[PDB]
């Protein structure tokens, strides 16, 4: 299909489209992305990934068009420790995509160890939304929470400062025009606090033609919730000349 | 997802979200669900379905909700026979649906023999654009050609009288409304020639909750090509009060 775009309001149990990885899966109407317990507290060293099942025509090499997308979603973090981590993060990738070996802790479940930083063995492009920062262990993050983009590598290309709020659902709008390649990003917390990111990137260089869209998150030796509330997703390809 | 919808304003040949079964294919930026020869020319003895990979949610038990949907497509059946068959059909059934053994000719792929006019041994609901009529053979047909509501039996709900032409490709919308249960299908020829038909039914009945939607096409003894064109689909879940 040239367009395709989907809803999700709430997480119902009964899913049929979601490709479930790691220790993702549904729990009182949301994803939980990352396992807890039977108390529905945040455990150490989980990991978690959830896709859409069908693939997404993001260009079109015959017809030279490339698709112009929205990904709207909210999710909250909860967690009894003030040192929350590791974050969680929208990510766009080839459809056999699956969580690397280690890509524990502050690799969100998207990068392997030993290429986390090599750009030109990566094929993916994400909007992390980064709550640890320890320079000894996330040695690639700026000293601070975050969001950033994140283009083949753990290293964002850019980043903006950012504020995690225990407990209370963050809004996003990630939108991409490829007329003018421009990747914007839009979080805001209810009472109006917002934050702002974007960049200028070919998606024909670094993702193939088709592709699947989801969302990954994990914890290391820092832990919280990371609960997807809701998501709707719509792409059109589009002639840009 | 609450929501989906997807659009094919053509169909080039790579394509990832489609289920073909029987003899389906893409030719010339066309899917031909019948078979045809190194000619292009139609052949007998062919069934061909296409169903779109992601699961629709029509209805929700949970919430009392029903799906509000439309599928907008066009096709076009051509033949050098003076009776050219069987037929095209728009379905809709149950995620796991495959073509029946001794689904061909008359039964459009879409039914069995032993149960094709047992409504509770069925559960599909199609509407069909049938072109053969020939009373000792599809004695369950009205004698003319003509669209045709069919719920879980080949022996159409109802039936409007309509008019084959070769080679002109045919729009149809196809929608159903929760609130008053009517599905309504309006086709028309490029000239402004119209059909209208509609029908009540409470889909609940007839079909589980989540489901899969496609086309069917079969030639038995005589032929024709049966080549779907277009196609837009869109579903939303409302609360019906
Ligand atoms: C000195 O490193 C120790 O402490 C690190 C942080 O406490 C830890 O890093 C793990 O946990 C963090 C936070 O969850 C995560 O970002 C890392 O990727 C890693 O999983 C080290 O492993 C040491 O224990
Ligand atoms: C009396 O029946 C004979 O002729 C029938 C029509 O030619 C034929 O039926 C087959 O073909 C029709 C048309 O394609 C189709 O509707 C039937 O389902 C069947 O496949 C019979 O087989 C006999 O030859
Ligand atoms: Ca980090
Ligand atoms: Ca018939
Ligand atoms: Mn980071
Ligand atoms: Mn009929």
């Amino acid at each position: 299909q040239d367009s395709l775009s989907f809803g999700f309001p709430t997480f119902p149990s009964d899913q049929k489209n979601l490709i479930f990885q790691g220790d993702a899966q549904i729990k009182n109407n949301a994803v939980q992305l990352t396992k807890t317990d039977s108390n529905g507290n945040p455990v150490a060293s989980t990991v978690g990934r959830i896709l859409f099942s069908a693939q997404v025509h993001l260009w079109e090499k015959s017809s030279s068009r490339v698709a112009n997308f929205q990904s709207q979603f909210s999710f909250s973090l909860k967690s009894p420790l003030s040192n929350g981590a590791d974050g969680i993060a929208f990510f766009i990738a080839p459809p056999d995509t699956t969580i690397p070996s280690g890509s524990g802790g502050g690799l969100l479940g998207l990068f392997a160890p030993g290429t986390a930083q090599n750009t030109s063995a990566n094929q993916v492009i994400a909007v992390e939304f980064d709550t640890f920062y320890a320079q000894d262990s996330n040695t690639w993050d700026p000293n601070y929470p975050h969001i950033g983009i994140d283009v083949n590598s753990i290293r964002s290309v850019k980043t903006v400062k950012w504020d995690r709020r225990d407990g209370q659902s963050l809004n996003v709008l990630v939108t991409f025009n490829p007329s003018t390649r421009n990747l914007d990003v839009v979080a805001t917390y209810s009472d109006g606090t917002r934050y702002e990111v974007s960049y200028e990137v070919d998606v024909r260089s670094v993702l193939p033609e088709w592709v699947r869209v989801g969302f990954s998150a994990a914890s290391g030796e820092q832990y919280q919730t990371h609960t997807l509330e809701s998501w709707s997703f719509t792409s059109t390809l589009l002639y840009t000349a």
